[PDB]
């Protein structure tokens, strides 16, 4: 599973040692990232593989593989790193 | 069937071995791609035929064909391919 | 009738050999196209007369003549060509 | 009445041939134009004096002078002149 | 009463000659104008002082000073020049 | 208290000579402006300290101390300096 | 915890001296910032740690942390520092 241009696939108190009153997880895969709006050249996302991330659900696509539970979600939805 | 600048042709547990709570499908058209906003040149899409993409039904226009379902759906709806 | 720049001019199972559950229809006349946003020039539409393109209606300004049934829809709304 | 950059300014079955289920009438008056969003030059309407042309009645503002009917309504709503 | 940037004061059948079925009035004051989204320069309105002018109420703010009635509202909102 | 790019503090018939069916009132901070969408330099804001100024207070955070009653509204809302 | 661009991690009468009728705190983490829409460079925030701001809490996304309350909020929701 590849995220396309964007995108990023996330592997779904909180294991970091955070209470969240919003998940948290690992990123397993990122993408391209969205081409300038002149097609240049992609912005790149600051986040990479093996990040861990705190984001929100919204306008996620849950998708289940082999026992574990991913998320492709926007990077829109990314907001930290810890 | 010739998707128009932007759009993709897809042809509709998964086959690909994935469990999804978002439909998946075989990439069987793709167009040309939005021009720049200065009409310079066309943003490709990062889709090819024959991919196998996961995408969303939202907004997809699905037109019946000598037995196959295909569905016309913008690009903004392939969210990644495996 | 000649559609203004960006729009396209359409005469309204089909009679191409395709199932719609989104009509299809005959373009018949074309515009100039959306200007660049810095006015230098226009876009040009990858439909052209005679094309038979299959669209979506929602927006479209359905206008009747001489028997014919006629919609002006807006090059956004046209999704693949046949 | 002379229209503010980008409006025109439109003289209210049609008196055309044409059936309507958006009305038909007369340009009597255009503006300059907007402005590009650098402010260097306005984008010139596709549309002049006397033209007939076919456009919707949204966002228009109706205004009666010595009989006749007039209506100054944006340019993005003149569909097509015939 | 200074309009900041863009806006322009207006004082408050018509006295023109035109009847409304969107009021009638006089540019009392213009403002500077928008910055370009570069800050190079100010977009300049196309209205001055004395100009009759037509425009919409809507998102005014109507101020009364010394038995008149005034209002500011966006150069947007005037849509011509009589 | 410094405003933040953009916004203004400003401290809240009217004691101008005006009545107001907005609100007036003096501006005490102001801030740099918005950033170009560049980044290259920030644009100004046309009221400074001491303006007497008439707004809106839609958006408006309204904070208080030692007495006084502040606003910190974007500059958006600035309509006119009398 | 790190913001991922744009947003800023703060830190939960006030104890500046203010009433607020919009809460305060103390900027622990800011993020790299927008890029520019070409992707070029990314611009700037106007606060930086251990500034005291005063902000909204919409949008804001609430985490504790080892008995401290923080909240991740975008630039947009900072209005001034004292």
């Amino acid at each position: 599973i590849k995220p396309l241009e964007d995108k990023i696939l996330v592997q779904a108190t909180t294991a970091s040692g955070l209470v969240i009153p919003p998940q948290e997880g690992t990123v397993v895969a990122v993408g391209p990232g969205r081409w300038d709006e002149d097609g240049e050249k992609r912005i790149p996302l600051d986040v990479a593989e093996g990040d861990t991330v705190i984001y929100s659900k919204y306008g996620g696509t849950e998708i289940k593989y082999n026992g574990e539970e991913y998320l492709i979600l926007s990077a829109r939805d990314v907001l930290a790193v810890v």
